[PDB]
């Protein structure tokens, strides 16, 4: 596709969006997490013990916000600069994810939870050309961290 100027007028569009509701896209995001692989909970220090995803807690809306944050901003460097920058934080990001045993294989599941995610956002706007856009700026990420886990272990 690339990263058009039309792409990532797409991309960034869709992102205010989904700012714009961080309590409801972050607990919706959770449970697509959930739906898609259930074993996934005993991982998260405020889901275990838990028997339902809680959907007021302030440690797990700043964890999803951070999440969703760092793929736009990856978008809009990929359609500047022509790619995605690696810096301290995406390094330490693939050691926390192995101190709690997350591995590979999770990645699509947090993705398709992320595209569905955000054509949840963005309703009738939606287009291939916008599919495209995330798919590729996700795509692009996910290929920076996993890269740092593998380190991190
Ligand atoms: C591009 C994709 C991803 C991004 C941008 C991302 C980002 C993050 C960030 C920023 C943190 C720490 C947040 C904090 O300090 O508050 C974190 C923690 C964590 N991540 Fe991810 N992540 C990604 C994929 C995954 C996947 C695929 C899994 C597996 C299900 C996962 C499981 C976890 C766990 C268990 C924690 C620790 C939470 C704790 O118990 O408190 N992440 N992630």
């Amino acid at each position: 596709g690339a990263l058009t100027e039309s792409q990532a007028a797409l991309v960034k569009s869709s992102w205010e969006e989904f700012n714009a509701n961080i309590p409801k896209h972050t607990h919706r995001f959770f449970i697509l997490v959930l739906e898609i692989a259930p074993a996934a909970k005993d991982l998260f220090s405020f889901l275990k013990g838990t028997s339902e995803v809680p959907q007021n807690n302030p440690e797990l809306q700043a964890h999803a916000g951070k999440v969703f944050k760092l793929v736009y901003e990856a978008a809009i460097q990929l359609e500047v600069t022509g790619v995605v920058v690696t810096d301290a934080t995406l390094k330490n990001l693939g050691s926390v994810h192995v101190s709690k045993g997350v591995a590979d294989a999770h990645f699509p599941v947090v993705k398709e939870a992320i595209l569905k995610t955000i054509k949840e956002v963005v309703g009738a706007k939606w287009s291939e050309e916008l599919n495209s856009a995330w798919t590729i700026a996700y795509d692009e990420l996910a290929i920076v961290i996993k890269k740092e886990m593998d380190d991190a272990a």
